[PDB]
């Protein structure tokens, strides 16, 4: 029987990122990450304080930042911990181990210095995590493997969705959990995000595909439903951060019946 | 019958961008690429000088450039422009179409600005290249795809490999080839790049595995070799590089008879 998001905080394998995280989304009830994909730092920063309150995390791409700076992301860190949601870069380092070390402590970005989570994809093999790591560790930070993508034509399939949650649990103490269309590991231990979802049905013209809220978390056994447009694009974004959080908040209390 | 680099600089479906590089390939004698793999942009464009009349090509990481400034690559387009190498952004663009366009186009380092190739991972599915083009061919820019790694575990085999050749085909009014391991492709308008390329037998410490030139360009049929830690750790770069491209050039001229 499935074990509640408090519960899962608690678990004895549980990495203290995927603790954290946990505990919030039990306390303030959300199991939304709003995917913040804008261009300027005053929008993601005003979306940051109004949606605060109705999130767990704040998914990033400041490569798309055209004024990203670490003063941008110290304001950042600041209403993350006002209202209390972690920060995810969605960087999807791909490379081999000894490239992303670089990429993920260094260059402008120092993602790792106020990213709490960050993914990669799996394709590299092992040394693509263990590079990670490396930097991860001292700073408690956690990964997530890319299992399943949201878009027509992915190779995320198969033995491939099952080499990545291989990965994630010989290196457990770093990475914890994925991103993924529906449960892909039966360990509760582990986080499932899930995007390319949307209230209504349809994609865009780029071959991205959406699936509900109710679909991915009632029906597909996910998490946390990651949702870009379906609230950037809304005229008040407040008042649909809320549509998504009731509804990916229902269908896991649905699904703990 | 396998063509020279001269003759496959003018075959009738080429790519503007690799029959720019093929025709330089043979200019030059040198079908090397320097992996700049360094921290510091005052490095990035000493090598790119010094090293510049020994390569056909730079590959950079521009997120590890601690003093990334659109002024470093400005300067870095002056080296290639003088030197005669193209620039290649090794930035791995693996997510979904809606997503990459702005990650080429945007931010902080415009890299469809300066970049004359960039690479993508197949995993996302074809929406990947479709985002790429819309910024890549007004800018009249070619993409690279990731077909095999040289990492241990490398899922990039098998039916992904042959996923990513087809999905080249289908583009080639963008995608002038791939980063493999070996020859890939038939068709001999396709560029292939290797890394993980060193001359003696090894690895790192973080699942890299190298194979020498005569082996990648000989025995697998690749045409260019992408070589980081062997130059730029060795004493004389110098004449690490001009060992490096008499390697590969050798190579290149011995398979083709
Ligand atoms: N990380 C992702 C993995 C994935 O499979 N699909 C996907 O859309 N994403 C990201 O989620 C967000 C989806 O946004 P939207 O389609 O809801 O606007 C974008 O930032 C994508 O880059
Ligand atoms: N793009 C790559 C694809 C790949 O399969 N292996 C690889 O090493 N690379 C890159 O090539 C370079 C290899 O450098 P070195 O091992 O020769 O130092 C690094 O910049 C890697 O990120």
């Amino acid at each position: 029987k499935e074990l509640s998001f408090g519960a899962r905080a608690e678990l004895p394998r549980i990495h203290p990122v995927a603790s954290k995280l946990l505990r919030l989304m039990q306390k303030k009830e959300t199991n939304l990450c709003l995917s913040a994909d804008v261009s300027l730092a005053r929008e993601l920063l005003q979306l940051a304080d109004a949606l605060g309150p109705s999130i767990c995390m704040l998914k990033t791409h400041v490569d798309i930042l055209n004024d990203f700076t670490l003063d941008v992301m110290k304001e950042l860190i600041t209403l993350a911990k006002c209202h209390e949601f972690l920060i995810f870069e969605d960087r999807k380092f791909a490379d081999i181990g000894n490239t992303v070390k670089k990429q993920y402590e260094g260059g402008i970005f120092k993602i790792a210095s106020w990213a709490d989570l960050v993914n990669a994809h799996v394709v590299p093999g092992s040394g693509v995590v263990k590079g990670l790591q490396e930097v991860g560790l001292p700073l408690h930070r956690g990964c997530l493997l890319i299992a399943e993508m949201s878009s027509t034509g992915s190779l995320a399939t198969g033995d491939y969705t099952r080499a990545a949650v291989r990965m994630a649990e010989e290196h457990s103490e770093f990475v914890v959990g994925f991103i993924s269309g529906s449960r892909v590991s039966m360990k509760p231990e582990f986080l499932h995000l899930t995007p390319g979802v949307q209230l209504e049905a349809g994609g865009d013209n780029l071959g991205q595909q959406y699936n509900s809220p109710q679909e991915v978390i009632g029906k597909r056994g996910s998490d946390i439903i990651i949702v870009g447009r379906g609230i950037i694009s809304a005229a008040d974004r407040l008042e649909a951060a809320e549509m998504y959080r009731k509804a990916a908040w229902e269908a896991y209390l649905s699904r703990l019946g």
